[PDB]
């Protein structure tokens, strides 16, 4: 009878994933979490079976010529095209623009729920990382229904496709393993929804 968002380390997992997608690995926000995932022990706390996490433990700790900072810059910043853009409207808007039609639906939904959760200046609300941070924060506030709506309606319709391509093209053991951790985790949560996941055609 307890909602999935209020148990099994939901908000901790959502925050760790959200922060590592949204913040550079050498930042104050993400560095402590890179430390955690590159250390032994995390797999015993993560809300997924240890046997499933075993290959990810090794991968997070694989040394690599390219630094975490360089990989994150390349995957999430630039200067070149991102291998798997982390904003929903790229996948959901027929034209794949930022601040697209799905981004407005998200904004309208947040306004409707009285949600104020502001992130980077000039950036859209539908970044994968900030959606997980917002959902984590909603869960911490006990707002299980809105947490579930956010996931069902504004993240899950496109997040599987984004992670598929992200994992395929990550090209760094740490971010590949991160994508895989996120894919397993989000799929677990999706299986626990009490409302139907939204279903949308994808354009990338
Ligand atoms: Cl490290
Ligand atoms: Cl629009
Ligand atoms: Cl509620």
């Amino acid at each position: 009878m307890t909602h999935f968002s209020q148990q099994d380390n939901f908000s901790v997992a959502a925050r760790v994933l959200g922060a590592l997608f949204y913040y550079a690995p050498e930042s104050a926000e993400a560095a402590p979490l890179v430390a955690v995932l590159t250390s032994d022990g995390w797999e015993t706390q993560w809300p997924l079976p240890e046997a499933s996490l075993a290959p990810l433990v090794t991968a997070f700790q694989t040394q690599c010529e390219e630094t975490h900072a360089q990989a994150w810059q390349r995957l999430f910043v630039g200067p070149w095209a991102l291998p798997s853009p982390p904003w929903g409207s790229v996948w959901l808007d027929r034209e794949s623009v930022l601040f697209g039609d799905s981004t407005l639906a998200l904004r309208q939904w947040m306004r409707e729920k009285g949600i104020q959760f502001e992130m980077k200046q000039n950036e859209p609300e539908d970044h994968f990382g900030s959606l997980l941070l917002m959902a984590a924060w909603l869960a911490e506030n006990g707002r299980q229904t809105e947490c579930e709506e956010l996931l069902a309606w504004h993240l899950f319709p496109w997040s599987t496709r984004f992670l598929d391509v992200f994992i395929e093209k990550a090209e760094h053991p740490f971010y590949r393993a991160l994508g895989e951790l996120a894919r397993l985790t989000l799929a677990q949560w999706q299986s626990q929804l009490l409302i139907p996941v939204a279903v949308k055609p994808l354009f990338r």
